[PDB]
């Protein structure tokens, strides 16, 4: 693992998206992690369908706009044998019936991995595998109103994490490079430098995973 990683400079990452008012952060988180692992194996970056996850991942456990888990999404992809592109299956910030069509699938996986709960373990996964799906405690107006700098909230938890995002790299005092799903208008062009190697700040390590590809 090096001193800094930016997986964006290497093709693994698509633009920042906006979840609307739907509470789907787990679909975005999970399509981003699948995005860069699909890039890894195939060398083509393709936008994936967050709506497909929202309408269809119920059987695995996700409650659409009421909530979900990244882990359950990858597990949908596995069980169902695919995900659709965003071309074919566009995002409507709304829960509806499943309109999956294999004739338009472009990603798949054989399950997921749960990274041990350590920041040293998180660093190394990011360093070797790609961007990783994580879950942090956004539950503060501080995070909501973040514009720029090394985000560090004095009263942030390490145990409960309410919001699933994407670690696309890290840098250097030191920071995790985090892609959110609240549009490019939020924070730093949609990204937020989260504090790194500080008693598991905002639980970023606590629940990191990625799709087996
Ligand atoms: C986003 N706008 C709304 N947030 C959620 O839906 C969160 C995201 C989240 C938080 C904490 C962990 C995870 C996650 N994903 N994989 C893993 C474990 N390796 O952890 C995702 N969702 C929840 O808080 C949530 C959803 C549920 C279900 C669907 C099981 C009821 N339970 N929780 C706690």
């Amino acid at each position: 693992a090096p001193r800094s990683v930016d997986w964006r400079e290497k093709g693994y990452v698509t633009p920042v998206k906006n979840q609307g008012q739907c509470g789907s952060c787990w679909a975005f988180s999970a399509t981003g992690a699948l995005e860069g692992q699909m890039f890894r194996k195939t060398g083509r970056l393709i936008s994936l369908s967050e709506q497909n996850l929202v309408d269809c991942s119920g059987p695995q456990g996700n409650e659409g706009c009421n909530g979900g888990l990244m882990d359950y999404a990858f597990q949908y992809v596995q069980d169902n044998g695919g995900l659709d592109s965003e071309e074919s299956y566009p995002y409507e910030a709304t829960e509806e019936s499943c309109k999956y069509n294999p004739k338009y699938s472009v990603a798949n996986d054989a399950g997921f991995v749960d990274i041990p709960k350590q920041e040293k373990a998180l660093m190394k996964a990011v360093a070797t595998v790609g961007p990783i799906s994580v879950a942090i405690d956004a539950g503060h107006e501080s995070f909501l109103f973040y514009k720029e700098g090394i985000y560090f909230e004095p009263d942030c938890s390490s145990e409960d994490m309410d919001h699933g995002v994407l670690v696309v790299g890290y840098g250097f005092n030191k920071y995790w490079l985090v892609k959110n799903s609240w549009g490019e208008e939020w924070g730093m062009g949609g990204y937020v430098k989260m504090a790194k190697d500080r008693r598991n700040h905002c639980g970023i390590a606590s629940a990191a995973s990625y799709p087996t590809v």
